[PDB]
């Protein structure tokens, strides 16, 4: 018998040996996702896995400022508190860093920018890859997939996961996806650009996995780099207020997912389209979800979405004429 | 003893002479979730063993956590999904409690523990601390309390013993800057709610539950911390913003967001827990009532603003009309 030796993705070798070390020196009993904006919803991929999958956890996920001025009584010696900050210094990220710390948890970093303040306040400190689209980098190495990859060894190096091997075959075959997903949706990006260029309001929906996603682009690309009204309404959520506002043309951007809350998904889609809802349908299992896996390719499709969603935004921003980069107040005036 | 109290008590003791309680659930649709923050703000805040979800029914029954099992209380309030997510967490081995206004109503069939809480429609009043989102607190304060234990217990008992004094004064308080309110605000086709520690909840629910679903105004929540990181860049002169400031510890993070929506021209409506008696409930522990008191203070503003805008808060064109 011939011998195989099989190699590692830079993120899961990173998210392993983090967990490893930790755990030979303390419990892990708590997990907090702490961050701002875009730095707290790419969190929710791990977040999520380890609602849906770890028994023994308790698993937290706030804004930090918040973390920083009402600290948690739990937050302790045996809690892991991962802060993410794309430039590394955003102060309440840093300070929460700093409480996570004083208080003895383990604090892990992620940061685009080395050096920079979120750093020394970080026990371990990941350096995650990024690029402004149509520039890319390799997608098991962006940011929120790194909430997947340790939320993953958090699970597997605690309680065990049975599904190990697969999510990470999946996450190997997942750059792949994102790639044809991409091509996919050019034509589509295209068409919604030039018919959703003059809407003022944008409402943002998904469930389950893809929450998060939904959520972050409604802050982080619609309000943030479009100056278009937002807001982000769980599917689930949807038929118990919020639907009220729908009427003919009412605009809204389904983020939908493949697995176990896809029939939350398909309750909106049903009743938007017989209410005559400006629907832009994103569909994770026709966008090849089923390819990663048809196991656990549910805990990707926040991630994919993600991506998919570059293109899209990218073709808004230029049939409005305005680029994302766009800011009247963030990097601008003091705040 | 308050009713409410006596209720919350008597039910987490049997619990507990029947299982621990390792893990609780906050499991609602809309508003019968969010009348959950209260309780949830609390536990993270006080309780360092209990895990504490919060969670839309829909969601707990298709994609149901594996940590639920013998040792957790799920909590709910009330909607098929809600009376599923029940009976899920019983078929699971978790203990129920459900939250109802009128007895006898399908939630009740799953749930172990049935709460009748308190329910009307502004201007008529009822008992604040056997309201739904009371009971919130109610059973948080006596899942710690009878768990771990809680050293201010008696101090947010007899907090919660003036809150039905401080809700009348804030109330009255408020009569003429609702009126006022109404009369500017009443053509706005896009109102973001904002808060943070113990209010958000409270501005999520009056996004969801009233602009939205009762109004029809468009609307988002953001958390005050949260405004910084991307959502405050859509503020120019005439944004309209209602701030539910918060005392205690996150009010800083509200002052943020005070000076900057100012210093922008934002269309502010500020409705300040301090300034509307907070103070007088505690000094220790008051800031664990501010999003029951904004709960309560926000119905002056919103029977003004329907009026003003001819829009009845009971007007709806899908739910209790339509099938979906």
């Amino acid at each position: 018998e011939n011998l195989y030796f099989q190699g590692m993705s830079v993120a899961h070798e990173n998210a392993r040996r983090i967990i490893s070390d930790i755990l030979g020196k303390q419990n892990i009993e708590r997990v907090w996702f702490v961050g701002c904006g875009g730095s707290l919803t790419g969190f929710w991929p791990g977040k999520y896995f380890l609602d849906c999958e770890a028994s023994k956890l308790a698993v937290g996920y706030i804004t930090s400022n918040e973390f920083v001025h009402a600290t948690p009584k739990a937050l302790g010696k045996n809690s892991v508190v991962i802060l993410a900050s794309q430039q590394g210094n955003t102060a309440e990220t840093v300070a929460a860093a700093r409480v996570a710390r004083e208080k003895g948890a383990a604090t892990i970093g992620l940061v685009y920018q080395p050096d920079t303040p979120l750093c020394e306040y970080s026990d371990y400190i990941i350096e995650y890859q990024w690029a402004r689209y149509p520039e890319t980098v390799d997608p098991a190495q962006q940011k929120a997939a790194y909430s997947l990859w340790l939320a993953l060894e958090i699970l597997a190096q605690t309680e065990g996961y049975a599904q190990y091997d697969e999510l990470v075959s999946a996450f190997g075959r997942f750059s792949d996806v994102v790639h044809g997903a991409q091509r996919q949706v050019q034509e589509d990006a295209q068409r919604f650009a030039a018919e959703w260029k003059d809407e003022k309001v944008v409402y943002m929906m998904g469930s389950g996995p893809s929450f998060g996603a939904a959520h972050q682009e409604s802050i982080c690309i619609l309000l943030e780099m479009q100056w278009i009204n937002s807001a982000s309404i769980h599917s689930g959520e949807y038929f118990h207020g919020p639907f009220e506002i729908t009427e003919p043309g009412t605009p809204f951007i389904l983020l939908q997912s493949s697995g176990r809350t896809r029939p939350l998904d398909d309750r909106a889609i049903r009743f938007i389209e017989r209410y005559q809802g400006k629907l832009q349908l994103i569909d994770a299992d026709k966008l090849g979800i089923q390819d990663l896996s048809t196991d656990v390719g549910e805990y990707f499709c926040g991630l994919l979405h993600n991506c998919v969603l570059d293109v899209y935004n990218l073709a808004l921003a230029t049939a409005r004429n305005h680029p994302l980069t766009t800011r009247r107040y963030m990097w601008k005036v003091e705040y």
